[PDB]
């Protein structure tokens, strides 16, 4: 055991980043409520 094992938990956020990103973003017409939401702050 080095790095053949952890390689799933390396390329998860890595690529989970990308296409939560992707599935957001295609999507701000739904998401806009947290845009919204975060505009009233900050």
């Amino acid at each position: 055991d080095a790095e053949f094992r952890h390689d799933s938990g390396y390329e998860v956020h890595h690529q989970k980043l990308v296409f939560f990103a992707e599935d957001v973003g295609s999507n701000k017409g739904a998401i806009i409520g947290l845009m919204v939401g975060g505009v009233v702050i900050a």
